[PDB]
């Protein structure tokens, strides 16, 4: 096989709320790549590489009944101790192991794929809002290479 994921992504899915911001047709709906990550470059459980910034996007967002955004991402966890990384998707036909994907909340922090873990206070500011976060790999061994795609789900909380 090759050294590298061929490539991975992560498929982020919105449309979670209309209330008081709407999220953009891009950010409910957005595959972000990683790369060919290097599976030398991970080969202990605990090795982070370096991530994306990708971007959710708000528009008309109001702040009178909320304050700030600050979403859940629930996807596939790769171990019990290990709810924090997204797994990647088995096909059957050869995915990723050893390794997964974390979503870093606006401070830089791995996000639990539990579906009530909420990100950071992103303060909301009336009009168009966007909330960054950064997608990485994690090691939970040797990265070993194949299909490093994985899905996963966002709930914004600003009410």
């Amino acid at each position: 096989a090759a050294t590298t994921v061929n490539g991975g992504t992560v498929h982020f899915k919105g449309e979670v709320v209309n209330a008081a911001c709407a999220v953009d047709a891009g950010s409910v709906d957005q595959t972000v790549q990683l790369g060919q990550v290097r599976t030398a470059s991970l080969a202990q459980e605990g090795a982070t590489s370096s991530a994306v910034g990708f971007n959710i996007q708000l528009n008309d967002c109001d702040t009178n009944v909320a304050s700030k955004a600050a979403v859940a991402f629930l996807g596939t966890a790769i171990d019990a101790g290990h709810t924090n990384v997204l797994a990647l998707q088995s096909s059957a036909a050869g995915s990723a192991t050893n390794v997964g994907v974390q979503i870093l909340d606006r401070t830089g922090a791995a996000l639990t794929l539990d579906g009530a873990t909420f990100s950071s206070e992103t303060t909301l500011n009336n009009g168009t809002n966007t909330i960054p976060f950064q997608a990485r790999y994690f090691a939970t061994g040797a990265a070993t290479p194949g299909a490093a795609n994985a899905d996963a789900t966002f709930k914004v909380q600003y009410q």
